[PDB]
């Protein structure tokens, strides 16, 4: 088993009608068929769940690349830091952002996420889709 195991991504959104989360331990190809819904203008944070198994790690980084068909990438990088080994998993949260809003903000966004570090180690890379909608349901 690897030292760092990434287990879950959660969109923390207080106004959401239900949990917005994905299991990151399964078929990664299957992850794309799953789409994740955010009402336009919602305040959210991205929460990455991960386990450290054996050794202290340093320089952890979360890298998130968002694509819309035909548009240059929208990239962000987040310092995660140093973590020691323990049975319970850790939770890193980005700062709050506001999802975009308006008719032109609606649609599906294709994300590729990297959990890595300053040693460029690929702790997990995965694609997932996000859908911005006028309301939470349709
Ligand atoms: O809308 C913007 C830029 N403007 C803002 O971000 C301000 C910030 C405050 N209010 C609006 N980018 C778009 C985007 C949309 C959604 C996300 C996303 C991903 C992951 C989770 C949640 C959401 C990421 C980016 C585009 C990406 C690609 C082409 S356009």
């Amino acid at each position: 088993a690897p030292n760092v195991v990434v287990t879950r991504l959660t969109l923390v959104c207080e106004s959401a009608p239900g949990p917005i989360t994905m299991d990151l331990t399964g078929d990664l190809e299957a992850l794309k068929k799953e789409t994740i819904v955010l009402k336009e203008g919602s305040e959210y944070r991205v929460k990455i769940h991960f386990k450290v198994n054996r050794d202290i790690v340093s320089g952890l980084k979360y890298v998130q690349h968002t694509y819309r068909t035909g548009v240059k990438v929208d990239k962000a990088t987040f310092m995660v830091g140093s973590y020691g080994p323990r049975p319970e998993e850790y939770e890193f949260l980005t700062p709050v952002e506001e999802a975009p809003k308006g008719m032109l903000a609606r649609g599906t966004y294709h994300n590729k996420s990297f959990f890595t570090d300053d040693d460029k180690q690929d702790h997990l890379s995965w694609e997932w889709n996000l859908s911005i909608k006028k309301e939470w349901t349709e």
